């Protein structure tokens, strides 16, 4: 029987009707069936709950806290396999919805709210170039494809970037770091969340207009470089973002306002380069150490070609 | 620090060593301050500490990472044993311990922690835990979010005079245990300079009157407690059985891996009827 454990958690953690409720009447339905996150719609007929099984205290102290602040589902029980999580009738929102004005703004301000937070995690801005440096080292028909990636001269370019981004001031704030369409229901899943350059969070969100992972045929993803936010679009994100992040912002002069936004367009767009390089690196390492399923070298090539395309567009 | 400078905001990022001074206090406790925070050197306790922190009924939480934590330094002395009997303190601890109980928490609601922990000289035991289980296996006591460690040296008289800290042991448990365990603490002084570091007295244990002025403060801060005076007495009487029998749990379990807490457990065994 599929419900093998399941019943045992829901009876034990959820109070009231779940307290006595016999096994003959435990109704569970699968929602997502993953190798490192299975989802389940356990209920009774808190009437329904979301079971989510399969160094990191981060994305569980995080989840808790957002459940305290009404900005995430409630935490109805936690245990070393997963958690029982409030069910909210909801769905992942697909890549094509991100450009909507309705949804875009919201995300911009929610990401501003997120960056606003002050949290009990390491504040040393290590995550970005510490991870990238580790992966580049690690890296050094597949055998074939890797060469074409490595022929780009990744070690050099990585310091070319270190240079470029070190010239680009970006405030250090608690970033989500994976703010793409499949993590917005409300903004969820903090696997890779940490303190980081705000630039990365945004630019990585922009990069994310290009890639759709809703896929069951290899390579399991689609890339549309002609789908990155336009200038007007970017600005508009930033201008739903700034007033949600700086209380002082709305009363600045237009030269002040305009100067910021001008400077922030440069910021997030140079950081978008980091998103291509980080994830490009990440993907290659997964083409080896992955029990998941995806087209990781293809994804790599996609991320890298963007990266070189990207930096031609910027001209520096 | 590292650790401190790694996690704290402001001047802390700019600090160096030597330029920072900690100060040992008790695994270990520490006391770090600028040229102040508590340094305590897994996931499940972190989730716990933070939620409590978030409900502003704990010290502030600044850092949390695998082998430890960084907390609000809360200017105060800790109470000593003799203060506990004070009608005013005892009452406040009863109102505090009550809310701490009425909190929803994301953990196991089947009391396993109690029996489980005990499982985990000439005193030949386990067959004693067997009565101790069966007996308490009867006693109905509503489950709640228990502190599991209400000693004087865990209650701060800060400079509503007090709040409670140090919840390393804060499981879900039978209400009887928490309340009862606190009562057992009136009997144990963890002062005394000489060996064996403590003094004890079965007479300092709260009387019928004392533990009642206590449990009549706790029920309002829990419970509408408009209910008839006769319904309140039945609630009180009710709870005494539970409180005092579950005080045997207190004694016994407190054979932390010397301290003849047993001598008392056998005592309240005669005194109880069972
Ligand atoms: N609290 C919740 N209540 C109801 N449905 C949820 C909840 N969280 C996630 N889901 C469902 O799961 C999908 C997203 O799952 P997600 O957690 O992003 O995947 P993964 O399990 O691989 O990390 C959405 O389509 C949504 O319907």
């Amino acid at each position: 029987r599929t419900r093998r454990r399941a019943y045992l958690w829901c009876k034990e953690f959820l109070p009231g009707a779940w307290r006595g409720l016999r096994e003959d009447e435990f109704h569970i339905s699968v929602i997502r069936g993953g190798l490192s996150n299975m989802l389940f719609q356990c209920s009774l007929p808190p009437r329904k709950v979301l079971l989510r099984l399969y160094a990191m205290v981060l994305e569980s102290v995080m989840f808790a806290i957002l459940a305290e602040r009404s900005l995430g589902p409630k935490l109805y029980g936690i245990f070393p396999q997963g958690r029982l999580e409030q069910f909210i009738p909801s769905r992942r929102l697909d890549t094509e919805e991100l450009s909507l004005p309705d949804i875009s703004a919201e995300i911009a301000e929610k990401m501003a709210t997120f960056h606003g937070m002050k949290m009990p995690f390491n504040k040393e801005p290590k995550w970005l170039f510490g991870t990238m440096e580790k992966y580049l080292k690690e890296v050094l028909s597949r055998i074939k494809k890797l060469h074409k990636l490595l022929s780009y001269n990744l070690p050099l370019e990585l310091e070319n970037l270190r240079s470029l981004l070190e010239s680009t001031p970006s405030p250090v704030v608690f970033c989500h770091n994976d703010c793409q369409e499949g993590n917005i229901l409300m903004l969820i899943d903090f696997e890779y969340s940490s303190y980081n350059y705000r630039g990365f969070d945004i630019g990585n969100h922009f990069c994310e207009w290009m890639y759709d992972y809703s896929y069951e045929k290899y390579p399991f993803f689609r890339a549309n470089i002609r789908k990155y936010p336009t200038k007007k679009q970017q600005l508009h994100f930033i201008s739903s973002y700034l007033p949600a992040f700086q209380n002082d912002f709305e009363n600045l002069s237009t030269e002040e306002k305009s100067i910021i936004k001008e400077e922030m367009l440069l910021e997030v767009n140079r950081f978008a380069l980091a998103s291509h390089f980080l994830w490009g690196l990440w993907s290659i390492v997964q083409a080896k150490i992955s029990s998941i399923e995806f087209g990781y070298m293809d994804y790599a090539q996609a991320r890298f070609d963007a990266y070189f395309h990207q930096k031609r567009k910027l001209g520096v």
